[PDB]
């Protein structure tokens, strides 16, 4: 795969053909075409017996520029293709003068210089941000394998940092990594990633996407350190560049282009418990677990059944084991009557040991080897087979089975696996195996989501997936995978979650307490604290039950405290989720995203930002010592009320019941009066919290509704020593707690009282003034 | 080379044999031997038909532990070997109890746990810092190539950062990089490095070295992200671990183990000018350049002749071209009478087009192909041949030629190239080609240094090398190589210099203004400012003369100002160089090395620390805007006298004549009264500078002598509002300038006066008190 | 074609997967199905990521027991097939207790022992005459040719003599002969035979037939002298055992 053997020579047996000069430029409607040659062609003698690269520049969307470089147009382009939304009503400008060619869309433009010097530049309002230099857009012919490759290099300035490229557990900064996009089930410790999506982002406000479902070779910080290289097999290379003043705008544009993330239901934002994988469980075990959880005053909202709810060596057969669950319907009804939810595990792989295998083979719904046979291997299940989702009949059968299961009483499904797809197979539709290897997960997720929305509805639709591809954000619920019970594993999982958040996914989850091995105790408490502060919290294990009382009472106490805190913080999290659905900004934001202009947060990965106001720095030390950096502004702890100056580092030691969680200044948070359920009336009896309202500043807060649309808005304006608060919308009774304010010297229409956290004013109207 | 295909399976055709249990432990004098097996062997039935790994633990030096893992002892171990200093009078302790085996040396110890659980740990006073877990010390047999490999993995905690691994121009942090140690001439942009040395350091205070001159495969942050992997071909793996509270102690121990860096002469610390590479130059051109430099009041100390001082297609023949330099002796004498120095370019490669080639072939002093022939290829010179330094007669001939050249009037030599050594050759001594590929540069440098010390002397010995290996620090003068005229190239060169400094080399240099292409202007000024603040400053070009007046007068003015500043700062730089020679601490320290306890400096590479007190942040922007981070303490500019609070970031815009250079608080710097030569009496008429002497603190300063030993020491103690300064040694007249002090309210024995930078007190004695 | 390079090691590049334990037993009408695994699967941890051999025992005719061992059912089975007369009105008995599984037809029976010890026995009125021991019913994957083979070994007592295997001009007793079934016109002096039919008989009154028109590799008295080995390329192995007090009844 190596192209350059240093800086002066290249590897043997690699013919390189690169553009050196611009020959012709044409305007086809709203697109620009450039025909270039590798040598001087100004003279008539050399206008023959040479290749000719064709570069097409277009603008599928405002602020996005697509470039397609081609050598031979006689090759075949088979299905599938990435689901990209393209608009044909975009205003674009083209300037073709004797000196250069410019294609301008929105605030972005692409410039190509004619003459002896070949150069490509991308300009954001007339200033270069990146581009391609001379002899950096070559085409490679390999005689050893008789193969062809197309590679492209993009320049990098000083201080550039690359982020994204899917779920990677390596260092957050991708500089120096030879990442490759190929879905593989190799755990979390290894560089292999369950979900791969070719797209990267830079701190300067520009992002790059590659439209190639097949394998793509990436080199960031590798050979040609000052440039980022991406290469692909074939004859044509297509890639898109998205501009934006800040990374948030780039993410918004990307989410608009590839699909907006959906809004998970409110009840999904809660604690989830599973029956582990290898443990022996039955109806009595589930009942005892639920009774014990209820007795210890530990709220529970979601319950999950793992793979062994079916028969051994039978997965997936969609039939309950008679010896373990004689009456699934009665158990599901009893659980639902108790206020819980039921949701199960499925996978797109079937086992040979199953009565329905013969019928499925007869109906021809399974994947077929090229000549006449089926594809099987010694893996997760004996005689493994893969459903052929390209055949509509198989999809209909799967949908009917899922509909029956949903009618039984199920709510969501856990789409595990879906990445170890072979390539030496013949699909029913005749699609290219290389691209199907990555598109299979998207197809499966789309089918499951369609079934779920047809049965229950869009609002209650939710899933739990481990594999993903481009466009999967439309069904956003993801799980890191298999992790170990160590601090390093927690750090790697946090890094992967941040990376996937920065890659366009707005929701992420991880296994609390680890999957493999048994956690001693302290690491379990820290993992519980970290996970319960995220979008979703899951309790899943491999060999041991992940129940707090199995270790000690302190774990139960901390779990109860953190769950109560999360329930009390539901409205803010739901508002952040609605913002993520609208503008595409992930809820689990990284430090850089909130403050891209601060160089100190470029290389921060041990702490994260929740919402647009909360900062969390989970501990990773036995003694509890932890160091975290605060940007400019005064920060106040969520429940400790201490103040710390910003724009500097800080070191602190905390016990198992506390960890560094802070809120920026000039903030108006919202909380509810219910700490047991996440689906309560957020606009009834709400408590707003005022943090460090500086003079001359204004703050706003919008409590969302069930559908996510704001139902009531409150605005606070401070002038001198008087603060006026005005609210409009729908509400009945609320309180405002000014923090770090022992007392006030006057109120207008509000009943004031003191509290350990400040001054609480209950409002009998929709307008108050406090001096 | 890949071993694990994820986390559950491995690549086909790779047999893995790993230790799982400890069978026996023995004590041989001061060494420990552990015999281990891959399976349970407690029972007599399984005590046969299985392999057995042998692990030898020893302590070649205090604070260093060497581990040797072996499978077969019947293999051949041929020359050469790394020049490691081993002491046989080291006190060590061994504890062999029924539970574990402990080998303790100094403050470090190695612990191995017996029983069913195999584990290896390294303890610094009883607390683990790293080690090897189960099934991470395997041995790999590859049937495809019928090869054998030995790999070892070392654990990494949270926040670990890896540095070193030689001259690398990639990101400073090695996390996520699959570095490989193999000398190659592939420029600076590519990941290939001219000089490679297997050794890495961690921020926690422990470093690792691999004793294998042959190719070593390194994986940091790659597969098995939470571990660092190193693998080597063969049957035995040897590696050393060095402890230390801080990285500086680790560097000191490493320099003591492998060789202390030498002390370059004082005159070497000056401006160097060359006649470029491809430019046409002769005696008249050199005379005109020198006259122009003298006219513009630009001091010059060293002059260099590039490759073309010989005849074309003749290198290396060691004969002056008659058509260009008819009388080299007269020119050298004239240059020496003018106060300059003469020093030339050499390489270990000879060209076929040369009268002496036939004689050399007849004498058999050249490298030979295995059967009967010579080794040649189409490269730098036609019919290239490599001197066989393993033959003493060839070394004697080379030494005689170098002695003649030195007698002609030369001072140093520029040992270029020495990395593109083949492997399919038969050496005279019969050494292994794989190890000679890396040891050839060391052998050549050692021969040249021996000749130089025999002719001139140790004090005046100096060189200019591009290739290096383990133990080359004993002749420390290095040059980055070929760079481009861009800000990115400057950043990459700075990163490489910092990396090589952290790898055990105490001196480094780079080409100012770039090697390839012509710099516009501003970048040239910034590069001049950056280089003139380093240990050595060189003006070398490829196609254009690197003379300031060739661009504009502003470049000349800034060059003059910076050269005067460097000359005025000579004593402090020489003291830092003496410290580097003694304790091994490089002069061009990175931010982390000075403040390892500050997490904010972990990922800093655009700014560096000169000495133990100076901080420089060269600019990389056209507009002059630059952002830099200051650790705790008050910092004052070298010549602007402004104060800035520490422990935070700062942004500033500077013109071409200024850049961010600052000095920490509680500092007593020293400067000289001569700004034209670097070889003046530093202890005569010296000016000490006092920066922010806090109450209750004490500061010391030692001005060095020609040999580097301190000649005079000054100590200042502040109590309340009275500062007492006491000096002892050899000096005649000096001044002390307290900065940011407009006036004083009393002096004792010193004549006080005011100045724009503070208060200057001339001392007529060796003890003063100021209230 | 060689599988075992002696008695302790095997030839390089030959992956062997053999049944070691009985996992499940099922009764499908007049047939018995046994699902077995190469490792202990009593615990839930090892009930995955492992193969599973399927053994089907049936009785096409009174006094005859047919055994079909399979690994992958996705392979193609094209025409032709041997013209075997099969009766669907045969009285058979099945006994599935917690200790062993027995399929009895006429005077013959097949017994499989459950638990940690895997063993297959053929009983003529309750007395063993032959069977398969542990680690003798393996499946071979050859990476060199990327091929797959299924081999089966049957025990031999003292004094056993093998006869038949078609028109062979070698010694009447087949002990010590590596016969192969492949029609070839190589005269009469050479071991090659014009007519080949995979079937052998023993003096003790039991005979064995292999239902595989394709090439079948036979080893009688060769490596594993105390056993008779037959191997075939593919993924499924089917063979029938016929009882009888005397060889004449077996021939009938």
């Amino acid at each position: 795969m190596k192209i350059s053997d240093g800086n002066w020579l290249i590897q043997p047996g690699l013919n390189l053909i690169q553009p050196v000069q611009v020959y012709e430029v044409e305007q086809q409607g709203n697109e620009m075409v450039v025909y270039a040659a590798p040598r001087d062609v100004r003279e008539r003698a050399w206008q023959l017996d040479t290749p000719l690269f064709t570069l097409r520049f277009f603008s599928p969307q405002e602020g996005i520029i697509g470039v397609r470089m081609e050598h031979f147009q006689g090759a075949l382009d088979n299905s599938p293709h990435y689901p990209l939304n393209v608009q044909k009503d975009v205003h674009v400008e083209i300037e073709n003068t004797a000196e250069f060619a410019e294609l301008k869309s929105g605030s972005l433009s692409v410039r190509v210089t004619k003459g002896e010097f070949w150069a490509l530049d991308f300009l954001r309002d007339g200033v270069r941000i990146t581009g391609s230099q001379l002899k950096n857009n070559g085409y490679v012919q390999d005689s050893k394998t008789q193969r062809n490759y197309m590679f492209e290099r993009l320049d990098l300035g000083v201080g550039e940092t690359v982020y994204g490229l899917g779920e990677r557990f390596t260092a957050l900064v991708r500089n120096g990594q030879t990442v490759e996009t190929w879905n593989e089930d190799g755990g979390t410790s290894t560089e292999q990633s369950y979900k791969n999506i070719p797209f990267y982002l830079t701190n300067r406000g520009y992002g790059v996407l590659v439209n190639h479902p097949q394998r793509v070779s990436f080199e960031v910080g590798s050979e040609k350190v000052s440039k980022v290289q991406f290469s692909v097999e074939g004859e044509y290379l297509e890639y898109f560049v998205i501009d934006g003043p800040t990374p948030k705008a780039v993410l918004n544009r990307y989410t608009q282009f590839t699909g907006r993330p959906a809004l998970p239901p409110a009840w999904s934002f809660g604690l989830w418990l599973t029956t582990s994988f290898t443990t022996n469980y039955d109806e009595a075990t589930v009942n005892s677990f639920i009774d014990g959880m209820a007795e210890r005053h530990l709220p529970l909202h979601v319950f999950h059944f793992d793979c062994f709810w079916m028969k051994a060596f039978q997965w997936c057969d969609f039939e309950w084991d008679p010896l373990t669950f004689p009456d699934p319907e009665g158990m599901i009804k009893r659980l639902k009557a108790k206020g819980l939810k039921v949701c199960v595990w499925i996978n797109p792989y079937i086992g040979q040991r199953s009565p329905v295998f013969k019928e499925l083979k007869e109906k021809g719904y399974l994947l077929k080897r090229p000549d006449g046979s089926l594809w099987q291997w010694d893996k997760w299940q004996p005689g493994l087979a893969i459903y052929d989702f390209t055949n509509p009949e198989a999809c209909q059968w799967y949908a009917s089975k899922l509909k029956g299961l949903v009618a039984m009483g199920v709510d969501c499904f856990k789409t595990d696996f879906g990445e170890r797809i072979p390539t030496d197979v013949q699909w029913f539709d005749g699609s290219d195996p290389q691209k199907m290897h990555n598109h299979y997960a998207f197809i499966y997720n789309e089918l499951v989501w369609k079934v779920l929305k047809e049965t229950v509805g869009e609002q209650e639709a939710v899933l739990f997936a481990r594999s993903a591809s481009v466009g999967a954000q439309q069904f956003p619920v993801h799980w890191g995978g298999d992790c170990y019970a160590n601090y390093e594993s927690m750090a790697e999982s946090l890094r992967g979650g941040l990376s996937i958040g920065m890659s366009g996914f707005g929701f992420w989850s991880h296994d609390i307490g680890g999957f493999e091995n048994t956690a001693p105790a302290h690491v379990y408490k820290r993992w519980c604290a970290f996970g319960l502060l995220s979008s979703h919290s899951r309790l899943h294990g491999s060999k041991s039950y992940r129940v707090p009382w199995a270790y000690d009472e302190e774990s139960c106490d901390v779990v109860r405290h953190f769950t109560q805190l999360k329930c009390r913080m539901m409205p803010y999290l739901y508002r952040q989720a609605a913002l993520a659905n609208e503008f595409g900004t992930p809820m689990l934001r990284a430090m850089m995203l909130e403050f891209p202009d601060d160089p100190a947060c470029d290389y921060l990965d041990r702490q994260y930002m929740l919402g647009d106001s909360v900062l969390v720095a989970p501990v990773f030390s036995e003694a509890g010592e932890v160091q975290f950096y605060l940007p400019e502004g005064r920060w106040t702890h969520l429940w400790h009320n201490d103040e710390l100056p910003g724009s500097r580092w800080h070191k602190q030691r905390h016990d198992a019941l506390s960890l560094p969680v802070y809120v920026r200044d000039n903030t108006l948070l919202a909380l509810g009066n219910n700490d047991q359920k996440p689906d309560y009336a957020w606009h009834e009896g709400t408590a707003f919290q005022l943090f460090q309202l500086g003079d001359g500043n204004e703050t706003v807060c919008q409590v969302p509704a069930a559908d996510g649309s704001a139902i009531f808005t409150l605005k606070a304006k401070r002038q001198g020593n008087t603060i006026t608060v005005s609210g409009e919308g729908e509400a009945r009774g609320w309180t405002l707690c000014l923090r770090n304010i022992p007392q006030i010297a006057g109120v207008e229409g509000g009943t004031q009282a003191g509290s350990e956290l400040g001054v609480v004013v209950s409002a009998q109207g929709n307008a108050l003034t406090i001096s």
